[PDB]
């Protein structure tokens, strides 16, 4: 059914689509309000603060229905100079679609109101780092840097908002999308990609604010999560399989050259580490500022700080290690690449009608305009001829999420709206590049930065730049909730920094973190560290024996999960069923899994619950009932909250005793004991 009941009499209606109710609106409770604004936008390099000026919010009480071809069609009003509609209608595939259009441009907000009930849980919208269960919250929806620190009441938040309002809140991310899911078994996908504002805090109903003149949402449901992802992924897209050599060990984030590169390669293999590659983001030089070293923006690999690498990449390919690059959508303005740009017209402009530089902490970066087809085209090119052709096994496509608001583009779109739809723009590029030499399935990018579209065209999402810290909202434990909110819109290929990154203010990665943290990615289906913003301050990969012998303990239980991975990975593939899974996706009668943010399921088979506090002995988790074996003692388990012990290197891990794979995973112990 799509289920709409008008009553003329007094301008009020309910809709309800396969027995949800969606809409409810009547004169003293309607469900449509619209204005105008006018957005206040400090950028501050990114961390953007965005607040509107608001001129009118004026609720449309008077509705008539009319009946169009494919369903009804709502006149709403208040008064003559004050109007909207709605068209309710079918797609191809059976989606409720919504259409509103306002009066004129003038009125530029829109507010339009859900039914909801009080029980109801909300997942999704992109990449969420502070809550996975939305419900009780309201998510501003635009595309920015993360924040380091993320929460008004921890110091490194408050130094960092000193600084230059980086410091950031519980909604900010690199990859937020205005799509959700519900637990009525339904998904909400709005097209648009305005600044946006999704309030699921009322208990009866949810508030989606919109900042432009006209919406198309589309809602589907299913019988279960599982079938609503494969139906999400229907409409969004789905990821590739990934490179089988992904699996085979962990990459090694490196910096300072062939010789440095060559030396940690054989430092770890020969203390028998698995090792599977060797990503270099300064494979194309290095600048020296007053902020501390930067990576050279120009991609093009530099033979004075990587000698020989062209032949060295065919030796460590025959020796079953890739080389892993760096880019960004941006060229740096004392450089070639973005030199050729001028003179082509590939950049975005600004109000002037010059080439519009970004401010980046002594020195700028040309905004390489992905809207113009010949720039899109030469951007395409470069990553072809000058990491492709170079043999690179993949690359760091960083950015995508700091588009300026006040650039002008090539296809005429204001910057406000074609700022939130950069990411995705940014990882088609990159996917076809693959997609024209052959190389999907063989090279792998990974993005932090995403947008709608995202779910087709980036081959794997990264966790970004999280605090050397422990903290709930920028720590260890933040990249849960991060995956776990991805899986929900659509995503299913995650994984984060072996270490965390952002080292600032005093913040210094321990020993302790590093081996939890490597605890935690030997359970997703990628190993890479990184060697953070200040090398020197941090606990490396080859720190000490006992660290080198932990990478060697880790990357081997990584290694025999392989083949289980590469099922999992292959399912995310055919249906969208993500490899990092909310427990509810199949224990959807116990309550208690709804509300979980920093425990997952990997695969079907085994639970992760990965230790998030500094000088723990053991953890406490919640099991579902079901026939639980914890990996590292052969332990027994049945449901209900549990405290196990969980020292280093046995982090807690259950799997099912009736898997199919129960042999496989009962190898760990044996295989470590031996
Ligand atoms: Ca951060």
């Amino acid at each position: 059914l799509l289920d709409f009941q008008f009553h003329q009499n007094n301008d009020s209606f309910t809709l309800h689509f396969q027995q949800r109710l969606i809409l409810t609106h009547s004169k003293d409770n309607p469900c449509l309000w619209i204005g105008s604004g006018i957005a206040d936008i400090d950028m501050f390099r990114g961390n953007f603060s965005i607040k509107d000026k608001l001129q009118e919010k004026i609720a449309l009480t008077d509705a008539i229905v009319s009946q169009s071809p494919d369903g009804w069609l709502i006149h709403f009003s208040r008064g003559s100079d004050i109007s909207a509609t709605l068209n309710i209608s079918a797609d191809d595939q059976g989606r409720l679609l919504l259409e509103l259009q306002n009066d004129n441009l003038n009125h530029n907000r829109i507010w339009l109101r859900l039914a909801a009930q009080p029980e109801d849980h909300i997942y999704g919208c992109g990449e969420q780092f502070s809550y996975f269960d939305l419900r009780g919250k309201p998510f501003p929806l635009w595309t920015s840097e993360q924040g380091v620190g993320r929460n008004k009441q921890t110091y490194v938040t408050w130094q960092a908002d000193c600084k230059e309002n980086a410091g950031g809140d519980y909604y900010w991310t690199f990859f937020p999308q205005p799509t959700f899911v519900s637990t009525q078994k339904y998904y909400c996908h709005v097209d648009n990609s305005c600044y946006m504002n999704f309030d699921f805090s009322a208990p009866e109903y949810h508030e989606l604010a919109l900042w432009e003149d006209k919406a198309t949402l589309r809602f589907e449901c299913a019988d279960t999560y599982i079938s609503l992802l494969e139906k999400l992924t229907a409409l969004l897209g789905r990821q590739p399989e990934l490179p089988d050599w992904i699996y085979d060990g962990v990459t090694l984030g490196i910096q300072g050259g062939t010789e440095v590169c060559q030396k940690k390669l054989d430092t770890m293999r020969n203390a028998g580490v698995k090792v599977n590659g060797i990503w270099a983001q300064d494979w194309s030089g290095i600048r020296m500022t007053s902020f501390g070293k930067r990576v050279m923006w120009n991609w093009k690999w530099n033979s004075e700080n990587y000698p020989q690498l062209d032949s060295r990449i065919k030796q460590w390919n025959q020796e079953g290690v890739q080389f892993l690059a760096y880019i960004n959508p941006y060229v740096a303005s004392d450089k070639d690449l973005c030199e050729e740009a001028a003179q082509h017209g590939y950049l975005a402009k600004d109000a002037s009608g010059g080439d519009y530089l970004v401010e980046f902490g002594e020195f700028y970066g040309g905004v390489v305009d992905l809207t113009n087809p010949e720039a899109y085209a030469w951007f395409k090119e470069v990553i072809k001829k000058n990491m492709i052709e170079l043999g690179c096994g993949g690359w760091m496509a960083d950015f995508g999420e700091y588009l300026p608001t006040d650039t002008y583009l090539h296809n005429g779109v204001s910057a406000e709206i074609m700022h939130n739809a950069w990411p995705a723009l940014w990882a088609k590029c990159n996917y076809e590049a693959l997609e024209e030499t052959g190389k999907l399935g063989e090279i792998l990018f990974f993005m932090r930065a995403g947008s709608t579209g995202s779910q087709k065209y980036s081959t794997m999402m990264w966790a970004g730049d999280q605090n050397v810290d422990w903290s709930l909202d920028d720590g260890l434990a933040s990249v849960v909730p991060a995956a776990l909110s991805l899986a929900m819109t659509g995503h299913g290929l995650h994984h984060s920094d072996i270490g965390g990154y952002t080292t600032l203010f005093e913040m210094k990665r321990s020993k302790e973190l590093l081996l939890r943290w490597c605890d935690f990615s030997a359970f997703t289906p990628m190993m890479r560290t990184h060697e953070g913003n200040r090398p020197g301050d941090n606990w490396q990969f080859d720190g000490d024996a006992e660290t080198i012998a932990h990478f060697a303990r880790m990357t081997t239980v990584f290694t025999t999960l392989k083949p289980y991975l590469k099922e999992a990975v292959a399912l995310n593939a055919k249906s969208g069923l993500p490899v990092m899974r909310p427990l509810f996706l199949h224990y959807e009668d116990d309550a208690h899994t709804y509300t979980l943010k920093y425990q997952y399921l990997l695969g079907r088979d085994i639970l992760v619950a990965p230790v998030h506090e500094e000088g723990r002995s053991d953890w406490t988790l919640y099991l579902p009932e079901d026939n639980w074996v914890h990996a590292w003692t052969g332990e027994a388990f049945r449901g209900g909250e549990v405290t196990v012990n969980a020292p280093i290197g046995k982090p807690p891990v259950f799997y099912r005793a009736d898997s199919e794979w129960a042999a496989l995973f009962a190898s760990l112990k044996s295989i470590l004991e031996h």
